[PDB]
C-alpha cells in the first residue's frame, strides 16, 4: 500500500535464499539484479511460483540494468566474491576479498546515488565494514540509511550453539558480538543471557564450562571457514539475517539487531564503521546503542577496528 | 499427525480468546468446555468459522460432559470466578476468589485423574498459585506435567512499558518476575534487559530513569486492578500468555518462561507452588530455573511465597 | 513504514477480537473508539501487552474523542446494537437494528468526511447493506474506499460446514453468496467447488447428497440466529472475516473477498449496494466481479436486493 | 511432542531449500542425507543458525550414513541427476534421466524397507512418475503412504501465471494438471477457477483470451525447459511444492493437492502411478479424487499414462 520495492544487487547465492524468504514473508516485490545474464531471470520466474504455495503476492523479476534502482525502497548489495583466486579453502579469509569487491562498491553506489538516493541500503560483500563505508561514501546516502551485515548473523551461531548446550530455544539466548564482522570480532562473554538471565548462572551451576564456552568462542568465530571446507561460502543464515534486518526496516519493527553502522564517537571510535546493536525502524538507524565496554572489552574493540582500517587504506 | 486435542475448562473471556488463537496458530483440536449450558456452543461454533478466514484445520466444539476430557493432551483451566460477591471494583484483590474457586479445583482435579491423567495441565484460575497446588493434588498428575500461569504475563507488562519508553520492540525487553502471581510479585530490577544489554546502562544514559522504572514497576503489579477498573477482569493478554506456553510444550519448542511450578528446595523452599523460569517442551517442564538471587532479593521472594502459604491454610 | 493506522469505531465484541487479530499479525497501529467511558482503554491496554507474546509492535488505545479519526488509512465500523429492545432471542432479525443503528451511521460519516477522507472504510454494523451505503452517503468517500462485510463471513459458514462432511481443508472449499447479508442471502449451488473441482461430482460419488447440501445452506442462512440464541450475537468470525478483507487492502493482496458495494449496473442493479466478489488491493475494490449469474439466479439476487432497497426507505 | 524427523534424502539444491523452509515453518528436526563428503554437513550447519531469527527449534544435521533413515516420519527423495551427460540445455528432457536415476531409487527403495517402513514418503527425483512407483516397489510401503511431487509445482505455474494477467492474488487462481508430470501433463482448462468462478466467465468479458491461455499453457508446460536454459534445473518452487505437501501430511490440515499416486482403477488406470488431486493427512493420502473428465480430456490423460508405462518397461 503500496508495496514495497526492494532490490537484490547480486543474485548469487545469499540473493537467491533472500528472495525465497521475501516472498515467504510477503514482504515485497523483489528484483533479483545481477551482471550475469539469463540466470537472475531464470532464478525470478523459479521463486515467483512460490507466491502460491506462500499466499503471497510479490513479483520477482531478474534485471541486468542498473536503471532498476529507481523506485527501490531498499536495496541489499551481495554483488561481490566469495574467494580469491589462488587461495586454497583452508587460507579463506574475508580481508582477501577486497581488492576483487571495492570496486565493485564504487559502481553500485554510483547508481544507488542517481536512481534510489532515499532507499534504505543493507551492505554485504565482504568484507562487509570496509565494503559498507565504501558505499556510503559513494551513494551518498544519510548514515541512518545504511547498515552492514555481521552482528545479527555471528550471533545467531554464538546463540545456536550455546542454545544446543544447555536445550533451550535457540532464540532465548542473547549475545552481543561487536567491532567488525571477522576474525577478531569481539565475543563479549560479560553480554550473554539465556532467558534473560546471566550466563554465568548457568556457569556456576555446571551446566555450561567455561572452557566450554570458549570452544563455542572459537567454533564461531570460524564458523564461515568451516563452512567454506565443508561446502561453500554461508548463505542460508546471512540470508535469514539480512532479511530479519530489513524486516524490521520495513514493518517498523525497532528490533535491536547488531549492525555496522557509522561511528561518530562511540568507543572512542570516528570516521569508521563498526559492529554495535542499533535499533532498525521507519527511518532507518533509530538509535545507536552504544555498549558501555569496560577498558578490557574496549581493548579488544580497538583491535577490531583496527583490521577495518588497515583495509580502508588498502582500498 | 495426530492433531493434539486441547480441552478449554471453562469458556468464559479467558477460554474463548484461548480458542481463537488455537485456531489462528493451527494449535490442535479444540474443546470448550463449561458448566454454562448452550454458551460453549455458541462460542465453539462461531469460532469453527475462522479455520476458513484462517487456512487452518481444528475442530471447535462445545461441551458440558466432564467425560470429554477424555483423550485430551493438554488440558487448560480458568473454570472459576473473576469477582467476589459484595465487592467494588476499586477492592478487587485475587485473594477473595480463594473460597469461590477452591471447591471448583478439587472438582476439576477428580475428573483429570480419571479422564486424562497423562494431560499437560495449565491452571489459570486465581488465585493461581494456591489453585495450581490444590489442582496438582487432586489430579495426581507428575510435577513436570502441571504449570499455572504467571511471570509469562506479569513480565510482558513489564517488557512492554519499558518499550514504550525506549522505543524498542516489546519483546526485546527481557525481565523476570517471581515468585506469586498477585500483590507480592517479586519484580527483579537487577534481571532487565533490552536487547540482551543490562537495563542500568540505559539509566545511565538517561534514556530511563530509576524513578520512571519505579513507577512502571507500580503499574505493572497493579495492572489488572487497572483494567478491572477501567472494563473487567484481564482476558486478552493472559488467553495469548496461557497460549504461549501450551505452544512451547505442544512444539517442543524449549522456551524459558517463567510460570507456577512445584518447588522442590529452590529458593529455600519446598512443598509449594511458585513463579520462576522454567523451560517448556515436550517433556513438559524440562527444566526448573532457579534464579541465583542475593539476600534482599530472596526475602521479596520469602513475602511472595508467605501469601500463598497462607491462603493455602485458608483453602 | 510508516505503521498504518487502524480505528476500530465501536470497541464492543467484533472491536476487541479485531484488536487482538491485528497484533497478532502486526497490522497496524489500533484506535479502540467507543462512546463508553473507560472500557475502551481497558480493552486496549490489555491487548497492547500481547504484543510481546506475539513478537509485534503494535500501539494499542482506547479513545472516546472522534478526532482520533485523523491520520486514519482503515477504518472499521462496528458501532450500533446487535438487538432491538423487547425482541426475544428467537425472534431476533438483523432488520429491527435499522431504526437503532442510521442515526449512528450518519453521525460517524460526518466525522470520517472532516478527519479521514482518504481512509479505506470496513462497514459492519447491520443491517449491513444499507448501512454501508448510509455511511458512504454520508462520508463523501469514493466508492472503492468502502465496503461492507458480508459474504466472506457467509461463506465461511458455508465452506466450513461443507468440508466437515467431505474431510477436507476448510479452505479448499470455495463458495459464492451474494445480494444481501440477511435472510435473503443468495447461496449459489453452482458456484460451489472442493479443491477447484464442482462440488457436482462429489455429489455424483454420494460424498455428499443434495438434501445434505440443502441442509447445510438452511443452517448457513441461519447460522447468526442460532449463535444467538446459544450465547450471543456472531463476534469472532465476524472479526476474522473483516480482518481478512483490511490485510488484503493493507498488504496489496488482491484477494478476490465478497463484500458489500455499491452497484453501477452489475446484475441490472444501480444506486444500491450488494453482496458480490471484488477485489481488494491497495487502490480499495480495485475490481467489482460480476457473476454470470443465470436467470433463476438473478431472481433470487433481485429477492435480496429488494429488501435493502425496502429498508432504505425505512431508513 | 514429540517432534517429527525429516529425513532429506538428496541434499542438492532442492534439498537445501526444503531443509530451510523446515526451519521458518519449525516444522521438526532435518537430516540432510547425501552421498557426497562434507557438503550435506555444511548445508546442514548454515542452516541451523537459521532456528534464531525464525524463533524455531529444529536440529539440522548433514549424514553420508543411510541407518540414519531409522526414526524418519517423512522422507523426501530428491537424490538423482538433472540432467543426462552430452545432452545440451535446449534438448533437456526428464526422461532421459531415467537410466541415471532408476538404480538410486532401488537403493534407496531397499532402506526405507529396513530402516522406516512406517514413514510418509515423498518422492521428487525425475522421471517422477516412474520413479515413485520404482520406490514403492522397492520400500514396500502402503500406497496410501507414498507420493510424488508434480501437480502441485506444474499448476503453481499455471495458476501463478493467470493470477499476473487478471490482477488477483495468486492462490485464488485454482487449476487441474493431471496424469504425469512431464511434456504430455495434461492442462485441463475446464477445471480452472478464478475466486472460485469459472474461468469461462472472464475469458467471456475478455479480460483474458483463449489465445491468451493457449500461450499461458504452453509456458506451463515448458516452464522447467525454460529455466533450465537460463539458470538451472528449477529448486525453488519444487522445495516450496515438497514443503505445502509434507505439512499437509505434518500438520492434518487434509489439502486437496495434485500428487502422484497408485492408480487403482481411476480414469480406467491401474498398475501405474499417475497425477491425481488426493487429500493429504495424519493417515497418508486419505483420499485419492478422481475427476470425472470427459472422453476428451481421458484421451489426454491416457496418452500421458502412455509416457509413464513406456518408460517403465525400460527401467
Ligand atoms: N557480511 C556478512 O556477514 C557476509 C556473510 C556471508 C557472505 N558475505 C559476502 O556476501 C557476498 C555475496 O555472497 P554470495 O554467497 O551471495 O556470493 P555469490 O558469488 O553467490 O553471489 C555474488 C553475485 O554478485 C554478482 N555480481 C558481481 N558484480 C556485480 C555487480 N556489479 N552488480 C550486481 N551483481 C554483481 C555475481 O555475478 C554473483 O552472482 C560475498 O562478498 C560474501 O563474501 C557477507
Ligand atoms: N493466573 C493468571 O495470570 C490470571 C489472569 C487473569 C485471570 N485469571 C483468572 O482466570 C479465571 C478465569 O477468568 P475469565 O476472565 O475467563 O473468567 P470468566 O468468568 O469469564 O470465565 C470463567 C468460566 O468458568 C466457568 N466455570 C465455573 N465453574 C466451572 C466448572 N466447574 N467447570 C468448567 N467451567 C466452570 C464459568 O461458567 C465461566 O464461564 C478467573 O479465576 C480469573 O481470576 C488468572
Ligand atoms: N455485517 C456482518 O456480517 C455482521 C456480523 C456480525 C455482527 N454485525 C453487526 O456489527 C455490529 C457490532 O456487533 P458487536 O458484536 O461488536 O456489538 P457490540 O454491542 O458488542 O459493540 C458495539 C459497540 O458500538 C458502540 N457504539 C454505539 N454507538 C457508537 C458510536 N457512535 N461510536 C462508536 N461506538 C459506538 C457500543 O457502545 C458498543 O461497544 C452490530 O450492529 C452487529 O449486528 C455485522
Ligand atoms: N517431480 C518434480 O516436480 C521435480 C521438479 C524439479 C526437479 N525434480 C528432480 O529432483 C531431483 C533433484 O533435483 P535437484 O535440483 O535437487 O538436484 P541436485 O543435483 O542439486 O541434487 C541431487 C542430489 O542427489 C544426490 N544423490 C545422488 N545419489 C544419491 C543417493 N544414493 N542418496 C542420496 N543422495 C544422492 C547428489 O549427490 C545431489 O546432491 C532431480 O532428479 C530433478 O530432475 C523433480
Ligand atoms: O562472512 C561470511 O562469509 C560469514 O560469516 O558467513
Ligand atoms: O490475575 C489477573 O487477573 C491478571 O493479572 O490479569
Ligand atoms: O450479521 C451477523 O450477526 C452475522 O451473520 O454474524
Ligand atoms: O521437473 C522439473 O524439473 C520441474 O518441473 O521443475
Amino acid at each position: 500500500a503500496p508495496k514495497a520495492k526492494i532490490v537484490l544487487v547480486g543474485s548469487g547465492m545469499i540473493g537467491g535464499v533472500m528472495a525465497t524468504l521475501i516472498v515467504q514473508k510477503n514482504l515485497g516485490d523483489v528484483v533479483l539484479f545481477d551482471i550475469v545474464k539469463n540466470m537472475p531471470h531464470g532464478k525470478a520466474l523459479d521463486t515467483s511460483h512460490t507466491n502460491v504455495m506462500a499466499y503471497s503476492n510479490c513479483k520477482v523479476s531478474g534485471s541486468n540494468t542498473y536503471d532498476d534502482l529507481a523506485g527501490a525502497d531498499v536495496v541489499i548489495v551481495t554483488a561481490g566474491f566469495t574467494k580469491a583466486p589462488g587461495k586454497s579453502d583452508k587460507e579463506w579469509n574475508r580481508d582477501d576479498l577486497l581488492p576483487l569487491n571495492n570496486k565493485i562498491m564504487i559502481e553500485i553506489g554510483g547508481h544507488i546515488k542517481k536512481n534510489c538516493p532515499n532507499a534504505f541500503i543493507i551492505v554485504v560483500t565482504n568484507p562487509v565494514d570496509v565494503m559498507v563505508q565504501l558505499l556510503h561514501q559513494h551513494s551518498g546516502v544519510p548514515k541512518n540509511k545504511i547498515i552492514g551485515l555481521g552482528g545479527v548473523l555471528d550471533t545467531s551461531r554464538l546463540k545456536y550453539y550455546i542454545s544446543q548446550k544447555l536445550n533451550v530455544c535457540p532464540r532465548d539466548v542473547n549475545a552481543h558480538i561487536v567491532g567488525a564482522h571477522g576474525n577478531k570480532m569481539v565475543l563479549l562473554k560479560r553480554y550473554i543471557t539465556v532467558g534473560g538471565i546471566p550466563l554465568q548462572e548457568f556457569i556456576n551451576n555446571k551446566l555450561i564450562s567455561d572452557a566450554e564456552l570458549e570452544a563455542i568462542f572459537d567454533r564461531t568465530v570460524n564458523t564461515a571457514l568451516e563452512i567454506v571446507n565443508l561446502h561453500a561460502s554461508p548463505y542460508v543464515a546471512p540470508a535469514a539475517a539480512i532479511i530479519e534486518m530489513a524486516e524490521s526496516y520495513l514493518k517498523d519493527l525497532k528490533k535491536v539487531l547488531i549492525c555496522s553502522t557509522l561511528l561518530e564517537g562511540q568507543y572512542g571510535h570516528s570516521d569508521i564503521f563498526g559492529g554495535t546493536p542499533v535499533v532498525l525502524g521507519a527511518n532507518g538507524v533509530e538509535q545507536v546503542i552504544e555498549l558501555q565496554l569496560n577498558s578490557e572489552e574496549k581493548a579488544k574493540f580497538d583491535e577490531a577496528i583496527a583490521e577495518t582500517k588497515r583495509m580502508k587504506a588498502l582500498a
